């Protein structure tokens, strides 16, 4: 049967409440999207992109091959799965833990529970001060696997399946649709931007492929672009002097990497910023026991020396 707790999500000061499935119930459909998504993924995951951070070596494959760039959009991820279950049409919000919430709509059309997957972000609009729910991209519609069309395909195979759909006050999150530019146009995409930003929390850019099929997983063709002071590495507690460290994988240890500063507890995983040649305490994680491996680390060094900004991406092309 379909077995909802209540629940309540939180983001940018407001609130929404939803029906968090549980039970057999959030088991199913999370089973239904692995079969619909065409995910032979052993372990759960939302069949959706995982964008990485861009770095300088990367701006060579930007510049031969096509892509679209948008707002990274400060909200929460989430795969929108509109289903049948059990005689349930049902409207299925899925976040990164396989959490399962209901987020109903009126007006959602029939054939869209045949089995439509869209992946767009929850958010807050500034505006309204109303919910909104952006949608990126698209995976299935209405049975229709799409998964490998172009993005454009995509997109406008959502668009038209929505077309007649209309939002009605009483509706939890407005739907709209992320705005992709090619990146070849630096003004369109500044203006996009400082359009989009009055709506929308935002964090910078991505930068997605105009031309590859649907990515499931870490997508290193995903680029983001975050305004690097949000650039952080959870550490491990090595010493109660706060020297910290990192996992070696190959040396299997914890290897000591920085000092923050005073009196901490060893073995506790801590968030931290870095600035000024240093790592800083944030907050703790008691919800963590594994600090970073070393590559991240180095990674978000790497991430954090080069600094590249907006317009040294929107500059180039
Ligand atoms: N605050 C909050 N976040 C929740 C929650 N559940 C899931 N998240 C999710 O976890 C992400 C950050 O993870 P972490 O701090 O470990 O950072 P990263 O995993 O490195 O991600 P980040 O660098 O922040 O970039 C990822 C985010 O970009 C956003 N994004 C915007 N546009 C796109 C897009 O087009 N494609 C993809 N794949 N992501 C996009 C997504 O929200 C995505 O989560 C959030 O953005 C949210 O989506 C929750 O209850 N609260
Ligand atoms: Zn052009």
């Amino acid at each position: 049967n379909i077995t909802t707790e209540r629940a309540v999500l939180t983001l940018n000061g407001l609130q929404i409440k939803l029906h968090k499935v549980v039970g057999e119930s959030r088991d199913d459909i999370v089973a239904k999207m692995k079969d619909l998504a065409m995910d032979d993924h052993k372990f759960p995951r939302l069949p959706g992109p995982n964008p990485v951070s861009i770095e300088r070596k990367d701006f060579e494959k930007l510049k031969q091959n096509k892509y679209v760039v948008s707002e990274k959009t400060d909200g929460i991820r989430f795969m929108m799965f509109f289903t049948r279950v059990f005689g349930f049409k049902v409207c299925t919000i899925i976040d990164r833990a396989m959490t399962v919430y209901l987020l109903p709509f009126k007006n959602i059309p029939r054939v869209l529970f045949q089995g439509s997957i869209f992946d767009g972000e929850l958010c807050v609009d500034i505006v309204e001060k109303k919910f909104a729910f952006v949608l990126f991209d698209a995976v299935v519609v209405s049975g229709v696997t799409v998964s490998q069309m172009d993005l454009a395909s995509r997109f406008f195979a959502m668009k038209r399946s929505l077309k007649e759909f209309k939002n009605v006050p009483e509706d939890p999150a407005i739907l709209r649709y992320k705005e992709w530019i090619p990146l070849e146009h630096p003004t369109i995409i500044k203006d996009h931007l400082k359009k989009a930003n009055a709506i929308y929390h935002t964090d910078g850019l991505i930068i997605m492929s105009v031309d590859e099929p649907v990515i499931y997983g870490r997508n290193f063709n995903l680029f983001k672009l975050k305004p690097g002071t949000h650039h952080t590495i959870d550490f491990i507690i090595m010493s109660e002097d706060g020297t910290i460290g990192i996992f070696d994988p190959n040396l299997r240890k914890n290897v000591p990497v920085g000092k923050l500063d005073g009196y901490y507890n060893k073995g506790s995983i801590v968030e931290c910023g870095f600035a000024d040649g240093t790592w800083k305490y944030i907050q703790g994680r008691s919800d963590k026991n594994q600090a970073n491996d070393r590559l991240t680390y180095e990674k978000t060094l790497l991430n954090i020396e080069e600094n590249i900004t907006i317009d040294e991406l929107l500059d180039l092309f």
